C-alpha cells in the first residue's frame, strides 16, 4: 500500500511517446525516458525494502576500468536504495578505495573454451551459492563502462534483456543470430524479435540463474557435437529469450556507445556508455 | 510463470514503429493498458495454454437479474477465452431458473446456492477458500445484466487487474466520481488519482483477488459503523483500493462499453463487452 502520493495525472488520450514502440506483443514495457514517473516507482520498490545485486568481471588488464565504473555507478545506479556490488577478479589488491553511500556494499569474488563459459557458469554457480540469499534482484553488466545518466528501479522486473545499440532499427534477418542447424542456438532467419546485446541482463535471482545455467548447458552440448556459436554465450542469450520472452526490454538508452553512433534525436539521454 | 516457448512463425515487432498513436499504452508505473493492437494472441495463447490455465469467471444473479443468464453463457461461449479452460460459477438464489446450455470440451459450470450491498465483495472472498483456490488460477468477476460481442482473452490476465469506466476515460481527476468525504474509507481528495475504475470488470489471481474483496468488504464494514454510505458503493472501495495497490493490467474501454450512451468513437476499434440495452 502506498501513501499519499503528489505527481501529474496520467491521461488516456496523450501518448507517452510517439516516436517509438513502448511495449512488445507479449506485453512486455519496452523502457524510454517519459514512460515512467520514477517517483512512484521508487516508493513502490522501497516498501519492499529490495536489495539490487550487481555482477562485473575485472580479469587481468579490465582492472583499470573499475575505479571510473563504481565512482559513476555511486552517482547513477539505484540511488536511494539498497545495492551490492559483486566484483569477479584474480586481483584482489587492484580493486580501487571507493567511498559508498548507506545501503551499499561491497563483495570481492577471488576466481579459451573456459572463458568463453566463465561468464554464464560463474552467474550460475554463484546464485546457488550467495545471490539466492543476499539479494531480490540481479543485475549483470560489463566494466569497461561508465554510468552518465539515471539508471534505477524501472528496469526491475522477473527477466530482462537489452537492445544491441547497432541493431535496434534492424531487421530480422539482418541480426547476427547463429545460423547453423547443428547449433543449439540456432535462429532461422523467419524467426526472432529482436536482438539482445550480452553486455546487459537481468532479472530475479531465480529467472537469472534458470537463464544463465541453461546457456551453460547448450553451450556444452555445442562443445559435445563439435561446434561453437558464432557469438558464444551472446548467441546462446538470443536463442534463450526467443522462447522465454522478457518481461521487460530496455532500450539502447541503456547501453551506447557515442563515439561510434554519436548522439541522435531518439535518445533523450545516454544513460549508459562505452568507454573507448 | 515464466513458460518455455516453441517455434513460432509471427510478424516482427519495430522499435522505431509506434504501437498506437492515438492513446497510453502503458501507464507510469509500466503497466500496459491493453487496447487493441498492442497484442498477438497467437504468442500469449502458446503461453497461456503451456500453463494448462483455467480460469474462474464469476457471475451474480439475484431475484429478476437470472433472467440476464442466458444471454451472457451463450454470447460467453462463443468469445470468452475460447480454447482455454473455463469454470462458471453462478450466484444465484434459483438454481433451477439457471438456463440449460450447451458447453464447449473444458468448459463446466456449478451454481453457488446463497441466499437472497456488501454482498458480492463478501462472498467472492468467501468461496476463494471454499472453492476457488483450489479450483482455478485466475479469477474474472464480472456484472451479468452484459453480453460479449467480440474477443476477451488471456490478455487480460495478470496477477491484478482494473478496467476503465467509459464515462470517465477522457476526463481529468477532478471530475472523477470518487468518494469525497474525508469521514469515509473510500475518501479520495481532489489531487489524487490516476483512473476511475468501474466496479463491473475486475480480476487476477486467486490470491490477489480474494485479498483485494476481502479488504474491500471490510472497509465497507468500518463504513457502516460509522453511519455512512459510499457514493458509489462497493465501486467507491474498489477504486481507493486500486490507487493504494496499483493493477499490474488496465484494460481499455474496449472491454466495458455502453453504445446507448456513448455510441462508436474511432479511438475504440472493437467493443467485446456491453451493456445491455
Ligand atoms: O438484485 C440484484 C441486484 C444486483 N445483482 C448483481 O449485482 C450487479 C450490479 O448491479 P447493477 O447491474 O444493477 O449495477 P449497475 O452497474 O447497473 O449500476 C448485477 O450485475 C448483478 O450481477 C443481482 O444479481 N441481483
Ligand atoms: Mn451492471
Amino acid at each position: 500500500s502506498l501513501p499519499r502520493m503528489v505527481y501529474p495525472q496520467p491521461k488516456v488520450l496523450t501518448p507517452c511517446r510517439k516516436d517509438v514502440l513502448v511495449v512488445t506483443p507479449w506485453l512486455a514495457p519496452i523502457v524510454w525516458e517519459g514512460t515512467f514517473n520514477i517517483d512512484i516507482l521508487n516508493e513502490q520498490f522501497r516498501l519492499q525494502n529490495t536489495t539490487i545485486g550487481l555482477t562485473v568481471f575485472a580479469i587481468k588488464k579490465y582492472v583499470a576500468f573499475l575505479k571510473l565504473f563504481l565512482e559513476t555507478a555511486e552517482k547513477h545506479f539505484m540511488v536511494g536504495h539498497r545495492v551490492h556490488y559483486y566484483v569477479f577478479t584474480d586481483q584482489l589488491a587492484a580493486v580501487p578505495r571507493v567511498t559508498l553511500g548507506t545501503g551499499r556494499q561491497l563483495s570481492v569474488l577471488e576466481v579459451w573454451q573456459d572463458v568463453s563459459m566463465r561468464r554464464m557458469e560463474m552467474i550460475s554457480d554463484f546464485c546457488e551459492r550467495r545471490f539466492l540469499s543476499e539479494v531480490d534482484y540481479l543485475v549483470c553488466v560489463d566494466v569497461d563502462m561508465e554510468f552518465r545518466d539515471h539508471v534505477g528501479v524501472e528496469i526491475l522486473t522477473p527477466l530482462f534483456g537489452t537492445l544491441h545499440p547497432s541493431f535496434y532499427g534492424s531487421s530480422r534477418e539482418a541480426f547476427t543470430y547463429e545460423r547453423r542447424p547443428q547449433s543449439q542456438a540456432y535462429i532461422p532467419k523467419d524467426e526472432g524479435d529482436f536482438y539482445y546485446m550480452g553486455a546487459f541482463f537481468g532479472g530475479s535471482v531465480q529467472e537469472v540463474q534458470r537463464l544463465t545455467r541453461a546457456c551453460h548447458q547448450a553451450m556444452m552440448v555445442d562443445q559435445a557435437n563439435g561446434i561453437e556459436a558464432v557469438w558464444h554465450d551472446e548467441s546462446h542469450l538470443n536463442k534463450y529469450l526467443l522462447r522465454h520472452k522478457p518481461t521487460k526490454v530496455l532500450s539502447p538508452e541503456y547501453l551506447w556507445d557515442q563515439q561510434l553512433l554519436g548522439w541522435p534525436a531518439v535518445l533523450r539521454k545516454l544513460r549508459f556508455t562505452a568507454v573507448p
